[PDB]
């Protein structure tokens, strides 16, 4: 099964950070680990290093030469290449959530509290179409620098 997660500001805009958010952060390392992420050539040059814990599945129509990741150039290679596991976790960026999302069936959202400048936007998607089976709200505190609320969607419908 296809899961997205993503941190969305406000009006949906994604970044590679506007905020500082270590409790997102140990979020996405506690859903993702051990298990299979996708992302885009861009994320990919934006972490660096691969996810500890996890395959590190790149797609790109140009792949880079590094060997510390997979290669894989459409979104039907990118999900082979993570044969059988319970829960292949896409992590963005803007367009590759754009593609997985059709094929996506759980959502991890975190809302945050934040209006930013940037451009890149999360997919959108008919609320109609998912229920929210979680979520919880935190406070900004001395070491997260606005409030967020996460959020787990399950789908229900299809279009
Ligand atoms: N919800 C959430 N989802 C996201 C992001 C986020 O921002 N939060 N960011 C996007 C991908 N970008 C990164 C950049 C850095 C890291 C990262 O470095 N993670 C460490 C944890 C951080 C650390 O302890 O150093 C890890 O092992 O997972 C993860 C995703 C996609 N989805
Ligand atoms: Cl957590
Ligand atoms: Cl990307
Ligand atoms: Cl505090
Ligand atoms: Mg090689
Ligand atoms: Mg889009
Ligand atoms: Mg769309
Ligand atoms: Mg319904």
């Amino acid at each position: 099964m296809i899961s997205l997660i993503a941190a969305l500001a406000v009006d949906r805009v994604i970044g590679m950070m506007p905020w500082n958010l270590p409790a997102d952060l140990a979020w996405f390392k506690r859903n993702t680990l051990n298990k299979p992420v996708i992302m885009g050539r861009h994320t990919w040059e934006s972490i660096g290093r691969p996810l500890p814990g996890r395959k590190n599945i790149i797609l790109s129509s140009q792949p880079g030469t590094d060997d510390r990741v997979t290669w894989v150039k459409s979104v039907d290679e990118a999900i082979a290449a993570c044969g059988d596991v319970p829960e292949i976790m896409v992590i963005g960026g803007g367009r590759v959530y754009e593609q997985f999302l059709p094929k996506a069936q759980k959502l991890y959202l975190t809302h945050i509290d934040a209006e930013v400048e940037g451009d890149t936007h999360f997919p959108d998607y008919e609320p109609d179409d998912w229920e929210s089976v979680f979520s919880e709200f935190h406070d900004a505190d001395a070491q997260n620098s606005h409030s967020y609320c996460f959020e787990i969607l399950e789908r229900r419908h299809h279009h």
